[PDB]
């Protein structure tokens, strides 16, 4: 299919570009609901208070430790579908005339060097002979 470009800031995505990211953006909250949905659960055991104060209190610490991780994933990712922009790309032969007589100018005149510099070989091959 195609593109996709991104410089860590903003991305240039085009049609395929896009489809494919939402896809992985869609799976990424959906590991991000089921992240949250375990740290939901185990905050709900903590808090019951099954047992040795002191590994609760490390409990916390990972927990705590893990919901803070969480949310610095989904921010980077919000962050991403934030600085997509989409792209179209336009071929040389369909572009404006500004532009095509641009290009023009320039193909033509890199041809006509390569003619000449053709005919010039062909001369300093024919004298060294």
């Amino acid at each position: 299919d195609k593109i996709i470009v991104m410089g860590g800031k903003n991305a240039l995505v085009d049609d395929a570009g896009f489809k494919m990211l939402m896809q992985y953006e869609k799976h990424n909250l959906s590991n991000l609901q089921k992240a949250y949905d375990l740290n939901l659960r185990d905050v709900a055991d903590l808090e019951r208070g099954f047992l040795e104060k002191p590994k609760q209190v490390e409990m916390g610490k990972k927990l705590e430790k893990k919901v803070k991780y969480f949310n610095e994933e989904a921010e980077r990712h919000l962050e991403t579908l934030d600085g997509m922009n989409i792209i179209t790309e336009t071929t040389p032969e369909n572009q404006a005339k500004r532009n095509r007589e641009k290009r023009k100018t320039l193909v033509n005149g890199i041809q006509t060097l390569l003619n000449q510099n053709d005919a010039l070989l062909r001369r300093l091959q024919e004298y060294q002979s």
